[PDB]
Order: structure tokens, then C-alpha cells, then sequence
């Protein structure tokens, strides 16, 4: 077991890298590591590969169609494309994807990828928020995974050991890239944001992998500090301070 508490200065949370190479994990904090919560938008890596293998999408310039909705984010007031609500989390773009796939056929393909409990029970989410038509089954509803499940399922997805077409997994490489102000080291990733509102927690998230000379490291970084400051952007930060103090030469 590591240590990287303090790249999180304070704040409650959990780190985890994983080398397909040696088959090690670096973990910091196992016991919340193995903890399964709501992905929250961390979900976008495979909804974007569901609606490739679909048809529902087919490009990163994929459009779902805007129905002119004014959102509090007004970087989702517009008919975006697929690398657009990726870097945007747009929840409307990604919904209406989801919903046009039959529930039994997203149920096979998270089970095939053993994708945390694989609970699609609450299609719609969790209504009692208010939010409406903004809510799914990854938002702080049903679906539950943990850290190490999702550094076990990105090593799937990118090592080719899924059903994925390699042409699809190629389009998500490119729109999860980071910039980090370094050529010497490629960084991907999906941020994620919520808040458990039963046990008073944020689900902040920053879950990708890590390319560098040789070797790739596919990690997941998670807090659950009860300060709603937390977000996903807040442990994206997290994550490329530890990648430069721990991942670095
Ligand atoms: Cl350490």
C-alpha cells in the first residue's frame, strides 16, 4: 500500500493505478478503493462505446439533437457534438444516447464487463431531486461500482479484452485526452461529480490512464469528503498532482 494523502490535502479520498504490465496496483487507502458508489459521469466512458456499438453514434462530431432546453450550464445549451459533451459531462446528450438502447442490451454488455453491481433498475434515476429529466440510472441512482472495478474495466476496454470494437475504443482515446503541460506523458480521463445525499458524501471522481515512455497505468482517483466543494474537476487536480509527483522520471 502507498501513500498519496498529500496530494489531497486533507480532503477524504482514495487513489489507485494499476500496470497491466507487472499486474501491480499502487493503492492508496484500500478499504475505500473497494468501496462501490455511484460512477456519476465517469459513466460517459462506456455509455460513448454503447452508443457506438448501437448506431446511436458514430464519430466524435456525433449530434443527439438540442430541443432548444435553457440549462444552468449554458455549455449544454447547444446541439454538441460527441467530444463536446464528453468534456462538457452533458447528462441531457448522454440520457437521451441511453435511451435509445433497450435496457437488456446494456444489461448484457455491463455484465460481460462486470461493470460494479451492473444495476440499471432505476433507468430514470433518482426523481426525489427535482432535477427531472436530468437524472439516469449512473447519477447517484442505482448502478454502483468501485475504484478498483473501474481501473479493472478501463484495463479491459484498452488492452482490447472487451467486445468493443477496436475503431470505437479509438474515438474515446481521443476525446479523453487531457492537456497537462507535458509532452513527455499522455493523460486521459472522465471526471465525475455527485453528492450521496443518504450518507451526507460527495462522489467526486477522476477516472483514465496514463501513457508513459513504456508503460501505462490505468487509474481511478475518489473522494467522499463531506464538503460539497469536492467535485470530479477538484480530484482531476488531485490525480495530475499525483501523476507528477509519483508517475513522473
Ligand atoms: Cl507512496
Amino acid at each position: 500500500m502507498v501513500d498519496y494523502s498529500d496530494c489531497f490535502e486533507g480532503i477524504s479520498g482514495g487513489a489507485i493505478f494499476y500496470n497491466t504490465k507487472n499486474k501491480e496496483y499502487n493503492i492508496y487507502n484500500k478499504e475505500l478503493i473497494e468501496t462501490r458508489r455511484s460512477p456519476c459521469s465517469t459513466f460517459a466512458i462506456v455509455s460513448t462505446l454503447i452508443g457506438l456499438e448501437k448506431g446511436v453514434i458514430n464519430s466524435k462530431e456525433s449530434v443527439m439533437g438540442y430541443d432548444g432546453t435553457e440549462y444552468p450550464n449554458k455549455n449544454w445549451n447547444k446541439n454538441l457534438s460527441l467530444e463536446e459533451a464528453f468534456k462538457e459531462s452533458c447528462v441531457w446528450y448522454y440520457k437521451k444516447l441511453i435511451d435509445k438502447v433497450d435496457a437488456k442490451s446494456v444489461q448484457n454488455i455491463l455484465d460481460d464487463l462486470k461493470y460494479g453491481n451492473c444495476d440499471i433498475s432505476e433507468w430514470e434515476g433518482d426523481l426525489k431531486n427535482g432535477k427531472g429529466h436530468l437524472n439516469g440510472f449512473w447519477l447517484e441512482s442505482s448502478l454502483q461500482i468501485s475504484p478498483k472495478e473501474q481501473v479493472q474495466t478501463m484495463a479491459k476496454i484498452f488492452e482490447g479484452d472487451t467486445n468493443f470494437k477496436k475503431e470505437h475504443i479509438n474515438i474515446l482515446r481521443d476525446i479523453m485526452k487531457i492537456d497537462v503541460n507535458d509532452k513527455n506523458i499522455n493523460v486521459y480521463g472522465k471526471t465525475g461529480t455527485g453528492f450521496d445525499e443518504k450518507n451526507k458524501r460527495v462522489d467526486a471522481w477522476f477516472v483514465g490512464m496514463l501513457e508513459r515512455e513504456g508503460d501505462t497505468y490505468y487509474f481511478a482517483i475518489k473522494s467522499d469528503d463531506s464538503n460539497k466543494e469536492i467535485t470530479g474537476p477538484k480530484v482531476k487536480e488531485i490525480a495530475i498532482n499525483i501523476i507528477k509527483k509519483y508517475y513522473s522520471v
